[PDB]
């Protein structure tokens, strides 16, 4: 109905895991682009988004959205930019990042190396071990952490002398665990697609991490893809 888009995670779903995209591929999304809109949002970098794509990217797509729209394309112009201190503020950052440091500090493990607070532009990957951890290492605090939960005993004081800043948490992995502003995930994005007058936005990608928030966003037709070729089958059976 009326003017439409359609939005695409990166890995996993325009490529094969851990690969550029295909010429099939590739030559596909520029067909389809010819009669509806494209774009594409990841957790990746630009960089990262190049090497599976392609370099000229921002050509390909009418969006392009790495680090899950803090970084912005639109018919080839740098759109914008934000990061977690500006939007929350440094003395905002340096509460967060004073509190972890202290709290972490008084954390007795088998092991302990570095990076034990690690600064993306929109999220703080934190960890009371540290993040430089060795393969032997990561494995040990890991299985220690099975039965002591200790993030999840962190993930909840924080939410707690923080309640109110708008900031979400987030345990992941074997060892860190991130921390960033409220909505800042995939759906993040969509603010660059909801004013444009498309009467319709498609999402394709992963819909369950949990549950993938972009997915089920209101805004967004959910359509989950198990891989390119899925993405293909799909985009074939909707559009064209």
């Amino acid at each position: 109905p009326g003017p439409a888009l359609c939005l695409f995670d990166v890995d996993g779903t325009l490529t094969a895991p851990r690969q550029k995209i295909t010429k099939e591929m590739d030559d596909f999304l520029q067909k389809l682009r010819q009669k509806i809109k494209i774009g594409v949002v990841g957790g990746s970098d630009f960089e990262k988004v190049q090497e599976q794509l392609g370099n000229d990217v921002v050509e390909k797509y009418d969006y392009v959205f790495p680090e899950n729209g803090l970084v912005a394309y639109k018919d080839g112009k740098l759109l914008c930019r934000q990061n977690i201190q500006s939007h929350l503020g440094e003395a905002l950052i340096q509460d967060l990042i004073n509190y972890c440091l202290s709290y972490i500090a008084k954390i007795k493990l088998p092991k302990k190396r570095g990076t034990f607070i690690e600064f993306r532009n929109g999220m703080l990957n934190v960890s009371p071990i540290g993040r430089s951890c060795s393969q032997e290492e990561r494995i040990e605090f890991y299985e220690l952490d099975k039965k002591e939960n200790i993030r999840q005993k962190f993930v909840a004081d924080l939410r707690k002398e923080f309640a109110g800043k708008g900031l979400t948490f987030s345990i992941g992995g074997q060892i860190s665990f991130d921390v960033f502003p409220d909505g800042w995930d995939k759906r993040y994005c969509l603010r660059h697609v909801e004013n444009d007058g498309y009467k319709t936005i498609y999402f394709f990608g992963d819909k369950t991490m949990n549950d993938h928030e972009i997915f089920t966003d209101p805004r967004t037709m959910g359509y989950s893809v198990t891989a390119p070729e899925d993405t293909r089958r799909i985009c074939e059976l909707l559009f064209s």
